[PDB]
């Protein structure tokens, strides 16, 4: 791909605006945005998590205006987590901080991630415990070995389906993803506080060091996210993941390319 | 609106300065700035918070000198939380840190937010628990469904009334608010320390990437805030939200539009 | 009307000093500490003794007499003095655990400084409007329940040392045109003192128009609070501990109309 | 070496891409990436850690395209920890946070380190306790004395073998390593949270103040890493180190030298 | 002294490279780098710490190539703590984190400090408790009064002796030290985690706002340091300070003065 000039004029730009909902497991008809309560296996060999207990990567494939060559180039991103103040509900079936106290807030292990690409996010599998039996309905590293706990290059995949790729099994593949920009932070600790910033004044530039953003193959833009904010502790002590939606606004421009 | 040139001259600038007081619930005649003690429902379905237990967004609509087409354009903001040192009162009916110790300070879950716009802040509803029954006197997401726990686009509103829009139900709508600049941080954990900075030397510029600030429709400036600082724990262990007022100073200039 | 800066060797001067903390000083051996904290049974019965209340520190420094010319404050170097004293964890402290070292000073802190050409202007805000403040302090008068969030009647000047309690007062953002102030409350129960020292860091005091505080009557006002946290003695009782703050201000002669 | 001009043209650049796996101890055939459970000696004098309880530095020597003079000069680095999300497995034989709670995450003392050089990383030995008996199969500071607890200049080594140099005995020697760029952070506390950032948008420039990067002697590039993420706590309360692999992408250019 | 031009040419620059060992108390022949276990006095009046329980400032005076007026001017500094990974020894007579857990790491109150000057670092004394009886062999504030707890300008000294000036009694005097650049951070809390960064890519410029670095009187360079990393907790619960050495590399140039 030789990348040539940017098109100009009023017609040369377009914008994508949407929200990606979290896929935390949704264990019943009242618990969208939550996982099933966590159960712990007795041994590594008996680890067998149910599907509704496993948060998954969110993805949307957004068709863009048909172009044909020209390709849509993703240039800027505005993004934030939607509903951050919902975590101030500390009066709803939560374990109390202490006797007579308020409910505990969502807190602890969190992963906040987003990517913008001109094709599906490329994934590499890494397993905490290679003997984990992952559930029907999920897409997980196959033919796992003990080496899968550190790096097994067999575990390559595309984030190409919603509610399918468990967060704990998969990361962006740093050896690929030339046509995607990804950003993620694991804040892994037991007691970490959610720290969530919102503003409509912050922009992320998606251009690489050569001034080129993701180029959208077949006129499709791929947005991906995970926003596991922490765990909710209910009155029994049981804990569930809680996720929130992520807003995306992407500005794109037409770019001529060759080959 | 085609935005044209800025007017110059002595007459062309004005400034707005004020305090927005917090709306934490005010459970009795002595407890302005606090919420009611927090009680916890035994199920999601029975979550039924009383009005005086729910912090709300603060809003002020500030009339500007009448124009007329010229519009007042908001260009800069100075802001800070007022009364930060009041949280050093650790001697007033607080649960002790330990036997013989000082009173516990306000701490834990906090939300600090402010916005400046030329019209009401536009809101999107998101619910922790869609089955929460919000109380009379509040304005809250209607026709809630389980999808409201993550995103239901029916829940659109304007922050157009003080003491009314509960903080926990509503956020700035990122799909709108073209004519407002908003800024907020949730620091959500149980044990988080208030970290509150004050200074008269810091300015936030409100101009967008094209050099245009909020334009005040009908010559009204809208300021909105939330400053839930954390929770105060009294000697029984009961906990209540504590908030503080926010100072705003906004500089505006006259801008011609078509 | 602010006109040109005077140049020449005679045209600059510098002020250097320490402001000591005013934490309450409950006896002849406890300078820098407050009285141990006692807790009221109710908001209505809150009645803190004077020696339990840290206050704002202030110094008015005379400058070389001029005369219109005014001294203009341009730069500030500042730091807390004696940060390492908080490593005394062997002096009547509650132990971390059985056989452990003494607990260090920690918890709720407020670090604040200002440089101005006149007294720092204060606004009152009260945690609890029914607090009875003690004789010897200067506190918000005619307090009402609105004083807990904002009562614009509570205006004052920081014009006396050992008198304005930290918990009652903050810099008034609606005034202080002729002062630059900087403060941080780190309010939590377990927060660690994080105190940096260096002689290489300078704060510029000029506003966006290039004008620093102008010293009325050839006086410079320095104000500070450095409540570092609380010390816990072996009984579990807790008291505020404060430290002194160093100021070095560079000033230049400025003509005004 | 006198460093002269950079070569240009399409053939003047090359790239190295790989991952270094962690060497945490691997106590059995199922526990790659973990150490043996941590035990504690009764005294300093009796400290004798097992080989499989001691994380080691990882190293890879990467042959580059043959050049001859010209040398490959390392100019940029992209790097990140691979598999950060695996730490969200809180359902696999972990000690519960509290009764009925989720499993505890990996947390506590961590060391994250990487280097890129034109020759082996040069090491200096520093011992927590000079009487520690390091195990057969490891390469450790020899002729240790009480001064080795602060600085004993006898303890010099090259990171020239895998599963050999224990992390706790060795650091980069700041008195050497002219031809290497190294970066590391110890976050030492008992309760510290892993904070692990990933992105493909971040580059580190490896040039020194004179615009010269590591020069690869014998056309070999040396990559070294440690990523001890914290400790995993199993249901018994026992704790073991958990590490993750590190990705490296290095861009190099031909430089003439005399 | 008037500061005039920098000398140039091959002969005009030199470099100093060394390490300063920590002076934590060294309570016996096996415990270099540690203090004696901390004991707590019953009252302020009875505070009487033993010498081997008091960490002290470290100092080295380094001779430079003889000049002559030319003076060596210190321009840049690279520095880091040496042996950061030794703090991963959590298997040697430590108190366990919990039942069956690993040993506790070094953590809690820390002070990391370094300075570079053309003469001895100038100190100001401040005491936590003015009635503390400081031990023979230490140099401490004399004629202490209650004012010494906040500021007693009588307490002036020079850091001109190793293993002598207790860290807790003394700080850099900000009213002096015109010919020294100093940097320090107290991280004072009971549970603070050591956060120790190492890299050979970071430089601190020592020049003042007029572009002048420390000028080395008598061709001597003064380096000073404290790196109290926290406390180690042994199995009995007793706690002792642990320090580490600090690397310095300073680049100097010849400067003419009149």
């Amino acid at each position: 791909v030789e990348v040539l000039e940017v098109k100009t004029g009023v017609d040369s730009i377009t914008e994508v605006e949407c929200f990606l909902t979290p896929e935390m497991g949704d264990p019943d008809e009242h618990l969208r945005g939550f996982s099933k309560s966590i159960s712990i296996s007795d041994t590594f060999e008996s680890d067998s998590p149910n599907r509704d207990m496993l948060p998954c990567y969110s993805v949307a494939r957004i068709p863009l205006p048909n172009l044909n060559i020209l390709m849509w180039e993703a240039v800027t991103l505005k993004t934030e987590v939607i509903g951050v103040t919902s975590l101030m509900n500390v009066h709803s079936n939560g374990q109390a901080t202490h006797d007579n106290g308020a409910g505990k807030p969502v807190q602890g292990t969190s992963f906040h991630f987003f990517s913008v690409g001109g094709e599906a996010l490329e994934l590499q599998g890494v397993l905490f415990n290679y003997r984990t039996k992952y559930p029907d309905g999920t897409i997980f590293p196959k033919n796992a070995t003990v080496q899968s706990q550190v790096m097994n290059t067999e575990h390559k995949a595309y984030l190409d389906k919603n509610k399918a790729y468990p967060v704990e099994c998969w990361v962006p593949d740093p050896t690929r993803n030339e046509n995607t920009r990804y950003f993620g932070t694991l804040t892994g600790g037991e007691w970490v506080p959610p720290v969530l910033h919102i503003t409509n004044t912050a922009t992320t530039v998606l251009l690489d060091e050569f001034g080129v953003g993701p180029l959208c193959k077949g006129d499709n833009l791929y947005l991906s996210a995970v926003d596991v904010c922490g765990m909710f502790t209910n009155r029994s002590g049981s804990q569930q993941w809680r996720g929130l939606s992520r807003y995306f606004k992407v500005q794109l421009r037409k770019r001529r390319v060759k080959n």
